[PDB]
This record gives C-alpha cells, sequence and structure tokens, in this order.
C-alpha cells in the first residue's frame, strides 16, 4: 500500500498544503461505500511503478464515509461532485483542476496521467 496522511477538515488540508511547500501534493477522496475507490487501492495504488512515480509526492487522503458536516463542507470546498476523485497540487499549494481524476484508472492509465498532467513535479 501507499502511505497516505489522513486529513479530515478543510483547514487540515490547508495546513497540510502549507507544510508541503516546495513539494507536489496528491489528495485522494475516499469512502468505504465507494467501489471504484477500492479498485484504486487494490489495482492502481498497488502498482510498483505507480508507487515509484509517487515516491516524492506528499500523499493526503480524506475519508468521507460518514458523510458528516466536516466531510460535506470539505467536498463542497473542493467542488467535488462524486467519488472517486483525486486532486493534485503544485509546490505552491495550488490545485490543478485540469489534473483531476474522477473515475477509476488502472495502473497503466494512471501512470500516463501522472506523466502528462501531474503538477509540481
Amino acid at each position: 500500500h501507499l502511505n497516505f496522511t489522513q486529513i479530515k477538515t478543510v483547514d487540515e488540508l490547508n495546513q497540510a498544503l502549507v507544510e508541503a511547500k516546495g513539494k507536489p501534493v496528491m489528495l485522494d477522496l475516499y469512502a468505504d461505500w465507494c467501489v471504484a475507490c477500492k479498485e484504486f487501492e487494490k489495482y492502481t495504488f498497488s502498482d510498483p511503478q505507480v508507487q515509484k512515480a509517487l515516491a516524492d509526492t506528499v500523499l493526503l487522503k480524506a475519508n468521507v464515509t460518514a458523510n458528516d458536516a466536516q466531510d460535506v463542507a470539505l467536498l463542497k470546498h473542493l467542488n467535488v461532485l462524486g467519488l472517486p476523485t483525486i486532486l493534485f497540487f503544485d509546490g505552491q499549494g495550488q490545485e490543478h483542476p485540469q489534473a483531476r481524476v474522477t473515475g477509476f484508472m488502472d495502473a497503466e492509465t494512471f501512470s500516463a496521467h501522472l506523466r502528462d498532467r501531474q503538477p509540481g513535479l
């Protein structure tokens, strides 16, 4: 498995970003009831090459299973309309919406995505 850092609230994301100054960041939105999210963990985040490509990236994950106030506020703040969703941030903590992943991608597809669209790297 890849080593993610759990963040819960909008401001935990913001702090995490401020701390990752100078480094590329990726945020995975996850939920227990999300099937394709599970596919990502089992088939994509598990790929040896995908992992090496993410070796020097700050990895963040928000677990939104409960769908509580904080989860909803976060999803709303990120303008996330569904799962799975992966966000990407540059060294200046700025997100690149044009780099979002909103469906499942297998290892190969995701590898090409990181190669062609990942910010800050």
